[PDB]
């Protein structure tokens, strides 16, 4: 009915109050059965329930879908329902609130994404793509994913909802446990950086916790994003008196925390399981009418992975050794493949020090496109580290973007307006930050052209709105081909004076000479002393570990 320009507006102009929880209220009505399918069976039960929140002054209800996904219905033999339970939900819901707003409410499927489970991001894409599309089509104001565990799954349902409609308001909840972590070890400030840049219109908190719990999970989650803000506690900490877990806090213990969000710059307040109409008409009144407060994010320039958020704050190793140029056994298994290989390479340079890892497929018109989106779908997960997704190919580029989870390092964009402009795009949809390699048409033979590629390149991302969102590689040419690594010197010392990160491809410098870990690492030392904040290197080689871990120590970078 309204779109996100409008509730974005309304919003603007002051705080609003959701509904409470439905599950808990219908077993209230003698109903334990689960609540999707009152939707069809007793859609009575579902309208009574809609209107004690309407009727408790909510501005904002959600339709009863929370688990109408074709994946998580097929789980309890549903899956031909999909189009009456949710097109009766919109219906219902709507007949309830009127003027009101409706949310159209949905859930997490319950299944892990590969490795961990056996759904690759494809297939949670068209899941959630097709319950959006009768949302749409039956007129919600929005759409709010609610209690997601794991940021690719969330970042699925929404890139998806996003194609369906690019009006629709969209929020995006996760819900952290007691120590602030999603289950697949997600923490706020990943999760607010991470989906700060998507094409959303929130972000908030559903559940797990109670009011108090929330309070400073909610707050780290304030301070990394300038977008709209959600939270919907549980009523207490879950307690099991005689039988199953009840929520124990009762309407004004809640309705006393409204104040503390509200100073968070929270722009919709609501509760969750355990609350009731009761504590709903509470929190109406207690809320009033008010504008929302003003909000200043912190900006770091970070990358991350379900459980790594890996801030440019110190030096960044990446692991080179996950590509197959001059490596027979690996190219030839890639050529078929080889998963275990690459995970294999991952947690060894891992465990050897790398804190972000290279990843290149040789020559892709040879690698299968869905081997490309398995890996990098795979190795934040199991090597448990972000990815700096070296591809060539801007279609093969897309894939993998679009399924990375959490918030990559691009490797790889040359100061030419074409190339530039299209990798920028792709990252503004999909989310992420870029290495500028600073060279055009041919190579770069000295600071002051490796400067004016630099000036290039900012008046360009200055042109996209992307300066704030990149990483300078000031490209390190062979030793052994007269490459002057004192103007490369010189443009890291630059580039740093500037505020701006770096990194090398390091192992390019000693390519083909005896001794080129010696070389490597002189480089390095120089490099560091001079601003580098990261490179790509081989972390197998110890002398160049050892001698690097001795550098921050020395420049009191660590100890």
């Amino acid at each position: 009915m309204r779109n996100r320009r409008e509730v974005s507006k309304l919003l603007s102009e002051r705080v609003l109050l959701l509904d409470g929880a439905y599950g808990t209220e219908f077993m209230k009505y003698g109903y334990d059965d689960l609540p999707e399918e009152l939707n069809i069976k007793a859609p009575d039960v579902v309208l009574k329930v809609h209107r004690s929140y309407i009727e408790s002054g909510s501005d904002v209800i959600l339709t009863n879908t929370f688990g109408a996904t074709r994946m998580k219905l097929r789980k309890h033999g549903l899956e031909d329902k999909l189009d009456p339970i949710v097109r009766n939900a919109v219906r219902i819901a709507r007949r309830a609130a009127g003027e009101k707003l409706v949310f159209g409410d949905i859930g997490p499927t319950g299944e892990l994404p590969y490795p961990l489970g056996s759904t690759l991001f494809e297939e949670f894409y068209e899941n959630f793509r097709e319950t959006v599309e009768i949302m749409v089509e039956e007129g919600v104001d929005g759409i709010i994913f609610e209690t997601f565990s794991d940021i690719l799954e969330l970042k699925a349902a929404v890139l998806a909802a996003r194609e369906v409609s690019r009006d629709v308001f969209l929020i995006a909840h996760m819900t952290f446990d007691e120590k602030g972590r999603s289950l697949t070890g997600t923490d706020p400030a990943n999760f607010a950086i991470t989906f700060d840049e998507l094409d959303i219109d929130a972000l908030g908190i559903n559940c797990s916790l109670g009011p108090e719990e929330i309070l400073p999970i909610f707050q780290e989650l304030s301070q990394y994003t300038d977008k709209f803000l959600v939270v919907e506690p549980n009523a207490g900490k879950p307690i099991v008196e005689n039988g199953k877990t009840v929520y124990p806090l009762k309407p004004h213990d809640f309705a006393v925390h409204i104040d503390s969000y509200y100073e968070l710059g929270v722009n919709i307040f609501g509760g969750c399981c355990g609350t009731t109409p009761e504590h709903v008409k509470l929190f109406r009144k207690v809320l009033g009418n008010r504008k929302p407060l003003q909000r200043k994010k912190k900006r770091i320039f970070a990358v991350s992975s379900p459980s790594k958020l890996v801030t440019f704050d110190h030096f960044v190793v990446i692991g080179e050794r996950i590509n197959p140029a001059g490596r027979k056994k690996l190219w030839a298994e890639m050529q078929k493949g080889n998963e275990e290989i690459v995970i294999k390479e991952a947690k060894t340079q891992v465990e050897k020090g790398a804190e972000v890892l290279d990843v290149n497929f040789g020559i892709e018109s040879q690698i299968d496109v869905r081997y490309v989106e398995k890996i990098v779908q795979t190795l934040p997960y199991v090597s448990n580290v972000p990815l700096s997704l070296d591809i060539q190919n801007v279609d093969l580029t897309e894939r993998a973007l679009r399924a990375y989870p959490g918030r990559s390092l691009f490797n790889s964009a040359k100061v030419d307006e074409e190339e530039l402009e299209m990798k920028i795009n792709l990252l503004k949809k999909y989310g992420g930050t870029l290495i500028v390699l600073l060279m055009g048409k041919d190579v770069p033979k000295s600071f002051e052209e490796r400067k004016e590629y630099f000036e290039k390149a900012l008046k360009i991302l200055e042109r996209h709105d992307f300066s704030d969102r990149v990483i300078f590689d000031p490209g390190v040419l062979p030793l052994g081909a007269e490459g002057k690594p004192v103007e490369v010197l010189k443009t890291i010392e630059f580039i740093s004076s500037k505020g701006f990160n770096t990194t090398v491809g390091l192992s390019n410098l000693s390519f083909g000479l005896p001794d080129r870990s010696y070389y490597n690492t002189a480089f390095l030392v120089l490099g560091i002393s001079k601003g580098l904040s990261s490179a790509i290197m081989n972390p197998l080689d110890e002398t160049l570990m050892k001698t690097l871990n001795a550098t921050l120590v020395i420049l009191e970078k660590k100890e």
